[PDB]
């Protein structure tokens, strides 16, 4: 509104949560997920998981675009770990992404990781958080 | 070596190892179909997943704040996410809207301020320059 970057986006969506901790979150017209506290064993997802799903997907999409700009097939994969830390009124999330590119030498995988770190929208939102790290790996084993 | 990773409350991991028309998953947990937001194919996307994460986190934080004030849980949170930009210049914008049906607007605003400061996903986004939050009385428009 004040921020005129909202005036004509490429795409917009919305998400709602209007339930108790043991509840659901949903995209109106779209995906609904069961949610629950990460501190119990009940079925359901949580913000930590949902954030990891968001970032891993965004990084992977960005990596696919980079691969294509280099004339390469898609052989990349991303794993994101999210940690919940702290105490009442002092809670934080930590986020650590791992990027692999199976098709290529490690130096190329590292270069692509640097490229995607700079381009991925979710990565950019977390850049200044103090809580986000990213690395290149050869596998997730 | 960030020591905050040493003994967390909870950790999880998310993977995306597929094409844009693919899936993301939590090992042993939720798997979601994904797709580009720029087509009409089935599947979620990073924008949606981020909205689900933040709306859920804000709502959970709000539930704690309501309880601290001895009020029932009447809150609801909607998060809008926009995709803007161009090749190698893409960003997301995030706008949270918080309602607390059981209380007057000044109280709803006060609670919104409290959750903005406590919600882990909100804190991650604080320094992004792309995240705003407001108090509302409904989700019109």
């Amino acid at each position: 509104m004040q921020d005129e970057r909202w005036n004509h986006p490429l795409y917009t969506t919305t998400a709602i949560n209007d339930e108790e901790l043991e509840g659901h979150a949903y995209i109106p017209g779209g995906l609904k997920v069961q949610t629950s506290s990460p501190m119990n064993d009940h079925p359901g997802t949580n913000p930590e998981q949902l954030l990891g799903l968001s970032l891993s997907t965004c990084l992977e999409a960005t990596l696919e675009a980079v691969e294509k700009e280099h004339g390469l097939p898609h052989t990349g994969a991303v794993r994101v770990k999210v940690a919940f830390i702290g105490a009442r009124a002092e809670y934080q999330f930590l986020v650590h992404a791992q990027v692999m590119v199976k098709g290529v030498d490690f130096d190329t995988a590292k270069a692509f990781t640097n490229e995607i770190e700079n381009r991925c929208p979710v990565s950019k939102l977390l850049k200044n958080s103090g809580n986000y790290t990213i690395e290149t790996v050869t596998d997730f084993k």
